[PDB]
């Protein structure tokens, strides 16, 4: 029909490719993954569209629960029922549950209304007041989020009684429209021509190519001879590599780099050695190559898709059969692996289990692993990981007998599982292996860890893969793991490498949720007015006064396609918020290099907690802060299953397209440069500079609130001086440290991390030292206490010290300038001095602290 046709176009617009594109380009794999992922897609959608009503509440609202509850006090609390005006408040326990809270709010409803009511509380979920959050399940209203924050911030919690028919006329509206082995000669293939190169013509030609098996060399690399620099170079030369046909594995990968020699790289590419039917190539090859910015084996497998500019590589694969090659099926596999050798003494069992209690490791302990990998099977199962680095992967008989052991393998934990993930883990069943063990994960652990998943399908070597497959059917499960899915994908499709894989999986979605997709919709709309107010306002910002360009950007804001395409929509950072109604005499832009937009908005259903503000920046790659920042969380979450609050600002950061993306307004705070400056007629005016923040928080809480106000900077103050020292954050300084009038401190504009490369010393600012003393000179009952606070968070990270790691080692595919190679991770090694022990690492921190505070006192010396 003709809405086939307009889902389609509106597909298009919100991937920001058409899909004509992928038909255009003639491809077997691309067609058979949109015809599969769009069957598996659409299957979750009519398994969603007759989810019961509760059920339909955790796929639409995820509960957001403390980090303390996953796996007493009397409570204000204003419930009202839907579409009614009158509310009923009343005293509650913070340990009491919805149920209970519901039921009350029915009772009152019943003397009010003076009739029993037929309604039951069962029949009910609570939303929290405009937002697209509940309080449902058996869990006490403190174990919450929204409870949560009104306990701490004083204020009370405003819930609406919504009914399951509700909820239904929801799911209701928002539905779908209506052999190998035997080829014992050594692997070749013929270098043809080069087509459009441009390089010194004083200078010649050389391509060196390499087989590789992820990382790893599976032979020696050849280098083609020295042909003169031209536009058109003809070799016409067989290069031979020491390995055989037979033992070539799976996922084998030929790396060519094409550069310059009197050492210039011009550029490279890379290509599976079997298809993706299995199907070992054959033929001709034309290899539209990438610009180089040695072999580059981590990086994609497909095509410069611009033909016109590229420079290109013609390959020949030889028949090396007269029927086509597939490699061999698991059920043959594993009959040559179930035949092998097990059977040393006690004291070689102690060698073999020192080694595996610690990594890089000699050539004699690689032998000793291997033939003992049946009882790395046995007793010692999450050791999967150095039996897999030591397995010789270019020997067909050694990836059998492994993946023998592999296919009867016990499914491992998740932080296991992680580092299965990584590129140095190439292997598909072992890559099919890791999603199994991850299936177990929660959906606030995916959530926690879904930037790295994505990052990680730039890895992958085929369309139709087990993560994709995995990453679909989760957020098609769970509409806030769909909403991020999204965006992370979205975020890069100007990057020519990931956009065909990142458009197809996106149009797989859209199949998922005709809805949401719309939703998606209104979300671009509004990012595509905030570009065009943005561009505006730059040039303006460049030519007249702040004043007249804020009355400038007010007016076209007041233009009704912008008005209209500014409201009612999701937040990008937060589907939870909702963006009402656009507050046009309360945004501006930010006086920094890209003059940001800064936008609020209102929603008298939500009341106060409506009064929600974006930074729309443009200009800026974000990727970089949204990562610290997500670390930063996951730090607040370890801290907080431990018991330790440090009153963190993890706030929002998205990227939405090209340097282009979101960041969370927290309001009520201010930077502390703007706070030092001291002005004049203010309610915190200083006698000496040092008093100005202390007079600003005193200003902001009056009487007994200032001691609640110490306790959250103080709090906060050892948060994130751990944090910047554990992430190496660097180039901190006045203007990208903010406090918000509740005491609370937070670190803005994550530029630079990891060290980059120098080694950022912990910071101990005299300003805060001051703050945390309460403005006494001394005061080392209220110091020492911060310590604590400091060691006791530094203390919690070290023992995730490998969850960080494997983190950190899967976002090396974001492909992000600070964070490209080892030598970055190690940074992570030394900060949280995993090498030592927990005594041994507490002085070495405290020798750090130390050197802190004498850095401290030459401004308290002053
Ligand atoms: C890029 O621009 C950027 C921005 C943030 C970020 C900054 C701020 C922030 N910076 C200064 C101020 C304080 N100021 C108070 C007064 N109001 C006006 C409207 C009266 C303007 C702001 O705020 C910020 C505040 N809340 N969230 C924020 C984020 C972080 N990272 C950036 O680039 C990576």
């Amino acid at each position: 029909d003709r809405v086939k046709k307009l889902i389609n176009s509106q597909i298009s617009l919100l991937i920001g490719k058409g899909l004509h594109e992928f038909d255009s380009l003639r491809d077997p794999e691309v067609n058979d993954f949109r015809t599969k992922m769009r069957q598996f897609c659409e299957e979750a959608a009519a398994h969603r569209q007759q989810l019961g009503w509760v059920e339909w509440l955790q796929y639409s609202f995820p509960l957001q629960l403390e980090p303390s509850a996953r796996g007493n006090r009397a409570l204000l609390v204003n419930v009202k029922f839907e579409g009614s005006e009158e509310s009923f408040t009343f005293q509650v326990s913070t340990k009491d549950m919805p149920l209970a809270l519901m039921a009350c709010a029915l009772r009152k409803k019943a003397t009010v209304f003076r009739q029993p009511l037929v309604e039951q509380p069962e029949e009910y979920a609570l939303q929290v007041n405009g937002r697209h959050e509940y309080l449902y399940g058996n869990y006490p209203l403190c174990h919450f989020q929204y409870i949560c924050s009104c306990l701490h911030s004083g204020l009370t919690p405003h819930l609406t009684m919504v009914h399951s028919s509700s909820i239904l006329a929801m799911r209701d509206e928002q539905s779908n429209p209506a052999s190998l082995w035997s080829l014992e000669q050594p692997f070749s293939i013929e270098l043809i021509e080069g087509r459009k190169v441009n390089a010194d013509e004083r200078m010649k030609l050389v391509v060196q190519a390499g087989l590789f098996h992820g990382n790893e060399m599976l032979c020696k690399t050849v280098s083609s001879s020295e042909v003169n620099v031209c536009s058109e170079p003809v070799w016409k030369q067989r290069l031979e590599f020491d390995i055989s046909v037979c033992d070539l594995p799976r996922m084998a990968r030929l790396c060519f780099a094409l550069y310059a020699v009197v050492d210039c790289p011009i550029a490279w590419a890379n290509l599976m050695l079997f298809d993706y039917k299995d199907q070992l190539k054959t033929g001709e090859r034309c290899l539209y190559m990438w610009p180089s910015v040695l072999l580059n084996p981590a990086g994609t497998v497909r095509g410069n898709p611009n033909t016109e500019s590229a420079a290109a590589l013609v390959i020949y694969l030889p028949e090396v059969a007269p029927h086509p090659v597939y490699f061999p099926a698991l059920e043959k596999i594993l009959e040559l692996g179930r035949h092998g050798e097990r059977r040393i003494t006690e004291e070689e069992q102690l060698q073999l289990r020192e080694i595996l209690e610690r990594g890089e490791l000699y050539e004699h302990e690689k032998d000793l692993v291997w033939k003992m990998r049946h009882e790395v099977q046995e007793h010692f199962p999450e050791a999967l990981a150095r039996l897999l680095l030591v397995t010789k992967w270019n020997k067909h008989e050694d990836v059998a007998q492994m993946l023998y052991l592999l296919c009867s393998w016990p499914e491992l934990p998740v932080l296991s599982a992680l580092e299965l993930l990584d590129f140095s883990f190439p292997d598909c069943y072992v890559g099919s292996f890791a999603i199994k063990s991850l299936r177990k994960l929660t959906d606030d652990e995916l959530f926690q860890y879904l930037l790295q998943l994505v990052q990680v399908l730039k890895y992958e070597s085929y369309l139709d893969c087990e993560l994709t497959k995995f990453l679909l059917g989760r957020a098609l499960a769970n509409r806030k793991i769909g909403h991020f899915l999204f965006w992370h994908l979205r975020s890069e499709m100007h990057v020519p490498s990931v956009a065909l894989r990142f458009g197809l999986i996106m149009e797989a979605y859209c199949r998922g949720s005709t809805h949401h997709m719309k939703v998606l919709m209104k979300q671009g709309e509004a990012l595509s007015k905030l570009k065009a107010l943005n561009d505006f306002v730059k040039v303006s910002s460049q030519k007249t006064t702040k004043p007249q360009t804020k009355e400038m950007m007010h007016m076209c804001m007041r233009q009704e396609t912008y008005m209209e395409a500014l409201s009612h929509l999701q937040s990008p950072l937060d589907p939870s918020t909702l963006l009402e109604e656009v507050c046009v005499e309360q945004c501006t832009f930010m006086d920094s290099k890209m003059k940001p937009l800064w936008i609020m908005y209102s929603s008298e259903e939500a009341g106060s907690a409506g009064n929600v503000g974006i930074i729309f920046k443009n200009g800026d790659d974000l990727r970089q802060d949204m990562l610290t920042l997500q670390m930063i969380q996951l730090m607040d979450v370890l801290w907080k299953q431990e018991g330790l609050d440090l009153r963190m600002t993890p706030y929002g950061c998205l990227p939405t397209g090209d340097r282009t993306g979101l960041i969370e307004v927290v309001l009520h705070s201010d930077t502390i440069a703007n706070i030092q400056l001291n002005k004049s007629n203010m309610a915190a005016t200083a006698a000496f500079n040092k008093d100005a923040l202390l007079n600003w928080l005193k200003s902001k809480n009056p009487g007994e609130a200032l001691d609640r106000a110490i306790e959250e900077f103080t709090l906060s103050c050892a948060g994130y001086c751990v944090a910047t020292y554990v992430l190496g954050i660097g180039d901190r300084h006045s203007d990208n440290i903010m406090i918000r009038e509740s005491g609370q401190l937070f670190h803005i504009d994550f530029g630079h991390f990891l060290g980059n490369r120098e080694r950022v010393p912990f910071i101990l600012t005299y300003d805060f030292v001051h703050v945390i003393q309460q403005g006494k000179t001394n005061n080392s009952e209220k110091f020492e206490r911060f310590r604590g606070y400091c060691e006791r968070a530094y203390t919690i990270l070290r023992r995730h010290g490998l969850l960080f790691l494997h983190l950190f080692a899967l976002m090396r595919a974001a492909g992000l300038p600070e964070l490209s190679c080892s030598k970055d991770i190690q940074y992570l090694k030394d900060s949280l001095a995993l090498g030592k022990t927990e005594e041994e690492a507490l002085k070495h921190f405290r020798v750090k602290f130390n050197e802190a505070l004498r850095e401290s006192w030459k401004t308290k010396v002053n």
